[PDB]
């Protein structure tokens, strides 16, 4: 259809939502799906400085699940969810 309008968790109103996942996992799917181009302009701001300030390493896996803490008390402070091993046996 012609029509993407998803609603935004941040802003709590109805935006366009992205068109590619821009986190890796889950994470970026709920990214992806509830934070809105606008909500993640929001965190993309504040994560640039956030990993200066709190010296934090996207080359190093420790720091890299931070961010991802961080960015949630920012945009995702409401449902917290975390995962991380998904496989399918077969069957959803």
């Amino acid at each position: 259809m012609g029509s993407r309008t998803i609603f935004c968790t941040f802003l709590q109103r109805e935006a366009e939502g992205q068109d590619f996942q821009l986190y890796p996992g889950e994470l970026g799917k709920r990214i992806y799906n509830e934070i809105s181009k606008e909500a993640w302009a929001q965190w993309q701001h504040k994560q640039t400085m956030l990993i200066n300030e709190k010296k934090l390493n996207m080359m190093n896996a420790e720091h890299r699940k931070l961010l991802e803490q961080e960015m949630v008390n920012f945009l995702f402070e409401g449902k917290e969810v975390h995962i991380e091993g998904y496989t399918p046996e077969d069957k959803k």
